[PDB]
């Protein structure tokens, strides 16, 4: 039986309205000294709300079922009378957000690497019927080697919330597909839109539809009038056009082929998917 006492707390990694994440090491037994991130949620913050409760369960079920290098690993999960615990792998490589800040613009080959790894994560989730929605730089962490890990499948991580009913829009909404902001119904095609907004951000320095404020930004995303700057490679331009389509069903990846359709695009012509998935490819950025 794994218990909170099995872990020594080393620092606070983050906190919000529902709980905290601690860095921990295992105190005794197997992997005595192995470092983890420990997410601790307060049941009382959650159990009163049918939505947040379902959301919580969904997180654990997803992270329990997922077995994939480019998605954050769930090692143990247990609960006490008042708290839910998730022992996760610790991601030392920080945020991809912190990488875009330094670089400003990624070189094509660097963007291509990350977009490729993310696409395999998305393919993994989608064949499981899971829709990410929240693809954005703050959500993409790196492990110690420098590979991608998708995070944030659970309760809202923000300190400032949008409205009093939902947490769907609390983050930046710059990478979110128009049909979600439209509430016109959506499916896995939103992740391929988001992949495009992220790709655009990597290669231009800012997401494709940003305005002076939030309302102006939403208006731009909805209007969806894409201007591709002339310095983008022919391959990136072509992929960006096909990802950032307002009509969901027309997006690359929206087809029955999903991630395979996107991975087959010339923008990824140099990618060896077998060696990428097996983490044999050297990352452009190396934290340690
Ligand atoms: C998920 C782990 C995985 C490894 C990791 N590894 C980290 C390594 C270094 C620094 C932070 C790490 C975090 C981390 O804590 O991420 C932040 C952004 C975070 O999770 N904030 C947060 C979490 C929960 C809540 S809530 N809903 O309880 O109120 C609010 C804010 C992490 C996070
Ligand atoms: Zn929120």
């Amino acid at each position: 039986k794994i218990r909170p006492e099995c872990f020594e707390l080393l620092r606070v990694l983050g906190k919000g309205g529902y709980g905290k994440v601690f860095q921990v090491r295992k105190v005794t037994g197997a992997n005595t000294g192995k470092i983890f991130a420990m997410k601790v949620l307060k049941k009382a913050m959650i159990v009163r709300n049918a939505k947040d409760t379902a959301h919580t369960k969904a997180e654990r079920n997803i992270l329990e079922e997922v077995k994939h290098p480019f998605i954050v690993d769930l090692i143990y999960a247990f609960q006490t009378g008042g708290k839910l615990y998730l022992i996760l792998e610790y991601l030392s490589g920080g945020e991809l957000f912190m990488q875009l800040e330094r670089e400003g613009i990624f070189m094509e080959d660097t963007a291509c690497f990350y977009l490729a790894e993310i696409s395999m994560a998305l393919g993994h989730l989608h064949q499981k019927g899971i829709i990410y929605r929240d693809l954005k730089p703050e959500n993409i962490m790196l492990n110690h080697q420098g590979h991608v890990k998708l995070t944030d499948f659970g309760l809202c991580k923000e300190s400032i919330h949008d409205g009093t009913v939902t947490h769907t829009f609390c983050g930046t909404i710059e990478y979110m597909a128009p049909e979600i902001l439209m509430r016109s119904g959506h499916n896995r095609a939103v992740d391929w839109w988001s992949l495009g907004a992220l790709m655009y951000d990597m290669l231009t320095g800012a997401p494709p539809f940003t305005g002076e404020n939030r309302k102006k930004t939403i208006d731009k995303i909805l209007k969806c009038k894409l201007n591709l700057p002339p310095y983008l490679t022919q391959e990136a331009r072509d992929l960006l056009k096909k990802l950032l389509k307002r009509n969901a069903a027309s997006r690359l990846g929206a087809g029955p082929g999903d991630a395979g359709e996107v991975q087959a695009h010339p923008f990824f012509r140099h990618i060896n998917w077998e060696e990428l998935l097996a983490r044999k490819v050297e990352p452009p950025f190396k934290p340690l």
